[PDB]
RNA sequence: CAAGCCGAGGAGAU
RNA sequence: AUCUCCUCGGCUUG
């Protein structure tokens, strides 16, 4: 019961035979269906040729594999060919390499394939080679960039093609190369002010994919323009003239402190510059081992973060933020006990804690304007999406909807969604839970979704009525793909932000960028095949040379692997904590210090199962990892400082890998008895 | 369900 | 060439 549309056939017509190419069309245009038709045709062709038919699909997002397998690929091609879908959630009880030759239609996340290839290179596992496949398909080709996943794969493919081209003039024997297909909407641009640079970017993409063409549609183009409707653009601007009372009280506290330790901002409050100088102050103070400098800088950084959320968020949230913060601080110090600097700071806070708590309840905003727009549009509808920067923002919006009685009066449903993985002060969602909330939305049980970048790509929905960004602009690709998800016959696109910032300017950029994309695409579609080949070959060669250079510099990077040359100190107090040798490793990942001569030092805490460690000052250090019955105390380099044996250059890495010198794996024979 | 390692991209600054 | 903030994927342990 497979179906196709005219423009679909037109755009794919080259690839139906040979022509490893790309496809560029707006969202929800049957790209997936195009791919499915091509898969079926390609395999049928292989069978009629008495030749092995292997296909594979690659998606950046884990959600997307399940989506494609569920709704598009498995249904149509189930009867004809075996199909299977893989991801991180899935368990490859068989393995990858084996299923490569079992199900004959693979769908997989990228890093899986790469991992198998890399293992093959290592020889640890049988692994897999490109030859095994006959047709490699891709989605969201735009990711194919300097060190992106896809690009790693393609770099291998390109290398092999160069070898085959070398053989072409040396020896008849050659190694097969699978046909490569590409599927995207916006190949995107590398932030090029000029359109010549943009067309160069495009050509770089094509070369990274052995494109031979972009091959967009022209003839049925009108049918598509009719078929697909663009949401009406809407600018929303709100200025934070109010909020002076509360914010200014806090700003005065900040000034008090910068004077309290001679902190010259050299910039304003409510930005990143201030944060970054605060961090550089922290760096300097650790290089000094001095207090009142990194600690005060860190507290000021916390305050600036509170302010910057205030720029877009209800102040109550910032008060809760810092309330929890200093709560933990007091708990740490009491646990340690069970100086003037911290005393000044904590008291300085608590002196205004309750008063500022009272202030936080006062009204007077962008949030109000957003509520108005949402309510109005929902009444107009008689589904909704929100994008913004931070998960915390999504939660705050959900609370704002929950508490505000007007939204209840409207009856609009709403729930927040955020990305999998833990991001430090947010409860990490679950892939399963993401599916749940998504279906709740797709079942009408949720009418107003909240999401981060993850939602911007894929997440195909039949029809969404409202799309509203809230103070979120990064790059045109993000914005355009976000607009694509509107998907309703009558769609609306909104963008909210302050008028002081250049956010609106960035929006206008992305508009101009969209224009430039076509301006360049039409310049390349109408290009010489020979000149096209020359440019693409040069770009592919350049990319491969760059990768080789990067590999060589990386190889020369880590060569020291010194056993014990150092001393690890606490960073608040420059107190000795460990030595170069007393450390040991487990899982070739973690580090630990047994030899309870260390144990005489550290302190423990736990509240709410791997308990946390803290210093004799109160500095946080690490966790108590349960491994093989042992409660090994594992520490994070991110919260300590170095001193070499010689010349004492104080340094700091945040990641053990940064450090070339090596430590040994633990031998339990020591701990016996 | 918790914790940890690595890689990547983009926003901002040098 | 380099630093900070937000997102993706994979890997391990409980
Ligand atoms: N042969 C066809 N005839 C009509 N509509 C189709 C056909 N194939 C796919 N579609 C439509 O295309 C949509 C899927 O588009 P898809 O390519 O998956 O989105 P995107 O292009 O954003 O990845 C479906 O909602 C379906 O209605
Ligand atoms: F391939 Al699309 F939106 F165009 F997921
Ligand atoms: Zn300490």
């Amino acid at each position: 019961e497979l179906q196709l549309r005219p423009y679909q056939m037109e755009v794919a017509q080259p690839a139906l035979d040979g022509k490893n190419i790309i496809i560029c069309l707006p969202t929800g245009s049957g790209k997936t269906r195009v791919a499915v038709y091509i898969t079926k045709d390609h395999l049928d062709k292989k069978k009629q040729a008495s030749e092995s038919g292997k296909v594979i699909v690659l998606v950046n997002k884990v959600m997307l594999a399940e989506q494609l397998f569920r709704k598009e690929f498995n249904p149509y091609l189930k009867k004809w060919y075996r199909i299977i879908g893989l991801s991180g959630d899935t368990q490859l009880k068989i393995s990858f390499p084996e299923v490569v030759k079992s199900y004959d239609v693979i769908i997989s996340t990228a890093q899986i394939l790469e991992n198998s290839l890399l293992n093959l290179e290592s020889g640890d596992d049988d692994g897999v080679q490109l030859s095994d496949f006959s047709l490699i398909i891709i989605d969201e080709c735009h990711h194919t960039n300097k060190e992106a996943v896809y690009n790693n794969i393609m770099r291998r493919y390109l290398k092999q093609k160069l070898r085959n081209n070398d053989l072409k003039k040396q020896n008849k024997p050659a190694i097969p190369l699978p046909q490569i297909l590409g599927l995207t909407a916006s190949p995107g641009v590398g932030a090029a002010k000029k359109q010549s640079e943009a067309e160069k970017h495009i050509l770089n993409i094509c070369a990274n994919l052995d494109a031979f063409t972009i091959k967009t549609v022209k003839e049925n183009l009108g049918q598509l323009k009719h078929q697909i409707k663009e949401p009406c653009k809407k600018f929303v601007i709100a200025d934070d003239t109010r909020e002076n009372p509360f914010k200014e009280k806090l700003l005065e506290i900040m000034a008090s402190i910068q004077t309290y330790c001679q902190k010259s901002p050299m910039s304003d409050f409510g930005t990143q510059h201030y944060e970054q100088w605060a961090i550089q102050m922290e760096k300097k103070a650790a290089k000094d081992g001095n207090r009142k400098d990194r600690v005060c800088a860190e507290h000021l950084r916390k305050y600036n973060e509170a302010l910057q959320i205030n720029d877009t968020i209800r102040m109550i949230d910032a008060y809760s933020h810092l309330e929890t913060f200093y709560t933990d601080e007091k708990e740490k110090k009491f646990a340690v006990l069970n100086d003037e600097t911290d005393e000044f700071l904590m008291n300085l806070f608590f002196d205004n804690k309750k008063m500022l708590k009272k202030l936080a309840e006062n009204p007077k905003e962008k949030l109000i304007k957003l509520r108005n727009t949402i309510l109005e549009q929902f009444t107009r509808s008689e589904r909704g999406i929100i994008f913004t920067k931070t998960r915390q923002s999504t939660y705050a919006l959900s609370q704002w909807i929950m508490e505000n009685a007007k939204f209840a009066e409207v009856g609009v449903k709403a729930h927040h969604l955020i990305g999998a993985g833990h991001s430090s002060e947010v409860k990490p969602m679950t892939q399963t839970e993401q599916k749940e909330v998504i279906s709740k939305f797709r079942t009408g049980e949720i009418n107003l979704l909240i999401a981060t970048t993850v939602a911007e790509e894929g997440l195909d929905i039949k029809e969404c009525n409202i799309v509203i960004r809230y103070g979120l602009v990064t790059n045109e690709i993000a914005m355009v793909q976000a607009r694509g998800r509107a998907r309703a016959d009558e769609s609306t696109y909104v963008l909210v932000t302050s008028s002081g910032s250049g956010v609106t300017e960035r929006e206008i950029v992305n508009d101009f960028r969209e224009k430039m994309k076509y301006k360049a695409i039409n310049r390349v579609q109408n290009m010489k095949p020979e000149e096209y080949a020359h440019k693409i070959l040069e770009l592919q060669v350049q990319s491969i040379l760059e990768k080789k250079m990067k590999v060589k510099r990386s190889i020369a990077k880590q060569y020291n692997d010194n056993p014990s040359l150092i001393t690890l100190l606490c960073k608040n107090c420059s107190m000795l904590v460990c030595s170069g040798e007393n450390i040991h490793v487990i899982e070739k990942m973690h580090h630990v210090n047994m030899t309870p001569e260390f144990k005489g030092l550290y302190i423990v805490r736990e509240n709410k199962t791997n308990g946390e460690i803290i210093c004799k000052c109160g500095q946080a250090w690490g966790t108590m990892m349960v491994h093989k019955g042992l409660d090994l105390p594992c520490l994070k380099i991110r919260n300590f400082v170095v001193n070499f044996k010689n010349n004492s250059p104080k340094k700091q890495y945040k990641k053990w890998v940064e450090l070339p010198i090596r430590f040994p794996d633990l031998d339990y024979s020591e701990y016996c008895l």
